[PDB]
């Protein structure tokens, strides 16, 4: 296991325009494409993503591409954000990838927000931090894919994932 797998598990891999659980259109590996409710904007930001015509429509190699990108995408913005940096830093391998999970899902900027949760995670209170977690729209809104990521912060294990 390893945090592409991981997110593979967690995202999917559709070909073709979709809504992503809050309604966003989206393609391939979880890759948000617009909040907007145009269908044509969102085919306007794939054509641009991709760098083609298309029609709505990737082939996988294009969508693992757009994963890769997504995937680093998601550790530079741990890194260059002040607070998500040094809880990153601070984390074994697994928990780091479980980190980058969150961060892909909901962006920097939200990730950075879980203020009380970042500090119990850099204090290794696991069972706390799990709990604190919890307590989101984030785990509300997406329970079974929140606990498997909650439980890779509990245990430091892919347990969630096998
Ligand atoms: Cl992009
Ligand atoms: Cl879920």
């Amino acid at each position: 296991m390893n945090i592409f797998e991981m997110l593979r598990i967690d995202e999917g891999l559709r070909l073709k325009i979709y809504k992503d659980t809050e309604g966003y259109y989206t393609i391939g590996i979880g890759h948000l494409l617009t909040k907007s409710p145009s269908l044509n904007a969102a085919k306007s930001e794939l054509d641009k993503a991709i760098g083609r015509n298309t029609n709505g429509v990737i082939t996988k190699d294009e969508a693992e591409k757009l994963f890769n990108q997504d995937v680093d995408a998601a550790v530079r913005g741990i890194l260059r954000n002040a607070k998500l940096k040094p809880v990153y830093d601070s984390l074994d391998a697994v928990r780091r990838a479980a980190l980058i999970n969150m961060v892909f899902q909901m962006g920097e900027t939200g990730v950075a927000g879980f203020t009380n949760s970042l500090r119990m995670l850099q204090q290794k209170r696991w069972d706390e931090a799990a709990v604190n977690l919890a307590k989101s729209r984030w785990y509300n809104q997406t329970p079974n894919r929140a606990k498997r990521v909650i439980t890779t912060f509990r245990t430091g294990t892919w347990d969630a994932y096998k």
